[PDB]
């Protein structure tokens, strides 16, 4: 309905794997437009910001380093029902229980290494876009 | 012999028509690494700077008029041979002699919107990368 | 007595006769700390952007080319009271009527060539910081 | 009179304690211009690859901490006899050596915080300035 934008980031597992091109392609595929993008490689600060309020959670020690393992592409999303039809594509955060033809399904391993990651709300989403983007960097269509 | 890096542009065309997972899968699968990427949207102080050798020459304004008139991504490939490896997945500049299973070939309209930029040698590879990259920014493979 | 952060900008006219440290020392003198800085030339839609607000205004056309004239510096600073604070150190928007010592009265031509801009509320700051920087290009004191 | 770029960093403690204005002030009042500038806090890596010409050194360790210990100002500096002419004005690298009047005999505790660094030479200037800075990014004056 809307046109809403989202945070994709492509994880360390999937870019060590050179499926970055094959990732973009299923967003573009399904009417997802990069408006965004750029590879970093996250320090240990960045990641810790950006998961912040998972700070006192058990699972972040272990996030954090594996998503500081190696570089990621953190990029920006837009489209009709972006933050749902990203977390569409995306399947299901544990490979074993995502449909075919998903991300998860076809390039996730485990849990841990999931391949990709897409915001989980509309709130998430602005506040994601912002730890990442300067508004001044999103590059919205022109011709 | 060596490991080289190379600069890739995504044009506007290929940017416009959702093709950027499409063109990162060929260079993927050819076996080059994305090391940095990132996209923009060109001024033309930003074009006129990136073209200045063709600054007399008769398609000059023709070109940045192009590279300006929406969106670009701008990539460091990396791997055995990258430069000439990259022109060879780009195919012929212009993409009525392209051949078959290249970028020019498979997403390029025309000679004037011919989909992407690939560096022409190792000393223009290296400029490139320096116009659009700090070394700082981009990402060796860890992992 | 709360800590905020706010939008500094030293403009063309202040970047051109080199007054950036002197304006800069003002800020630290009284309080504030600087928690992220860049100089950047505006493209002109990256200045229509920030100055979305005005695009209807009579007066729209000649702040873009002011603010695209040359280079400026762009900054984060924080500290109590840090919107105001650094309203009474600019002084009034027009230099002719700004008390002595503020950074219009020293550093200002004009009312068009004022040397620099400061966020005008608690919501424009954040509008006007998240334009420039993302949250991860912010940084927070460590010692 | 040959025009020449040096690279500039506010090292941790000048930033902590706020002197980032008074310093830029003395380069600008010598008749540099700030063509480039950016607040960063670096990681571990990134103060690796800035000196990783004294990697094997036994200096290095205590050099990458002290530069990872807080922000940092990293800035492109121009004028005529640039990097002597920087050199000149930061005084000597043990700030109990330097002569009065130079930022390192006025804001430097020790040599390991003497508060600003400086490139040596006009060779090393360039690669440090690549380290950190793209070609598009840095700022000719315009106006
Ligand atoms: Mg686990
Ligand atoms: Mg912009
Ligand atoms: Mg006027
Ligand atoms: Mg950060
Ligand atoms: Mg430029």
């Amino acid at each position: 309905m809307a046109i809403e934008r989202t945070l994709s980031i492509v994880k360390p597992d999937a870019v060590s794997k050179n499926h970055i091109g094959e990732i973009f392609a299923r967003f573009e595929k399904a009417g997802l437009k990069i408006v965004a993008t750029k590879m970093k490689h996250l320090s240990q600060a960045d990641a810790e910001g950006f998961y912040a309020e998972h700070k006192e959670r058990g699972f972040f020690g272990d996030l954090v380093a594996f998503m500081t393992s190696g570089p990621v592409v953190v990029s920006v999303l837009e489209g009709e029902n972006a933050v749902l039809a990203h977390r569409e594509i995306l399947g299901a955060t544990n490979p074993k229980e995502a449909a075919p033809g998903t991300i998860r399904a076809d390039f996730a391993v485990s849990i841990d290494e999931n391949a990709a990651h897409g915001s989980d709300s509309v709130a998430s989403a602005e506040r994601e876009i912002a730890y990442f983007f300067a508004d001044n960097e999103i590059c919205p269509r022109t011709r």
